């Protein structure tokens, strides 16, 4: 397997197979051995990146999550004052991060790259959470918060979806 965004090391994680066969994947389960620390002589700091829309992030999410739907927030959260260690981790993940979550983890790389010099990045190592929150909470509802779950099409936030999307870059 080929070594992080800075060709600095390894990648520490089991990944698993997803859609985007150029991203990193990794399941619920390695989701809880960061949270639970079985990597923190080695794992410095990592970031969970919820990049569902607000109301999804209020019904329920992973604790310790950061909600960053809008690029330029995520950008101003990690890159204005990046984060510095050990390795430091971004962990990506929207409802089924089937795409929310993997555009994310392409623009943070896209602007890592355009403010360092090659191959230099703050986060060269960042997953993906296979299957998003739809699969996480069915399997560790006590490390989410509230213990519930809003899909995004949830019957009763359909103008609340569309207020997110008109505050968006593109659509
Ligand atoms: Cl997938
Ligand atoms: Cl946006």
């Amino acid at each position: 397997m080929e070594l992080i965004g800075d060709y600095s090391k390894a990648f520490l994680l089991q990944t698993v197979d997803g859609k985007h066969q150029d991203l990193k994947y990794i399941s619920p389960e390695t989701m809880v051995a960061l949270l639970t620390g079985k990597f923190s002589n080695i794992v410095d700091k990592f970031v969970i990146v919820d990049c569902r829309y607000p109301y999804e992030y209020e019904g329920g999410h992973i604790k310790t999550a950061v909600n960053l739907p809008l690029e330029r927030d995520a950008e101003s959260f990690l890159l204005k004052s990046p984060i510095a260690p050990k390795r430091v981790i971004l962990i990506f993940h929207s409802e089924f991060s089937s795409e929310r979550g993997p555009r994310m983890c392409r623009f943070i790389r896209e602007r890592d790259r355009a403010v360092n010099d090659y191959p230099s990045l703050y986060y060269p190592e960042m997953y993906i959470l296979k299957g998003g929150y739809k699969e996480f909470f069915p399997q560790h509802p006590n490390f989410c918060e509230p213990q519930d779950y809003r899909p995004m099409n949830h019957e009763a936030f359909k103008d609340e979806l569309k207020t997110f999307r008109l505050k968006t870059r593109s659509w």
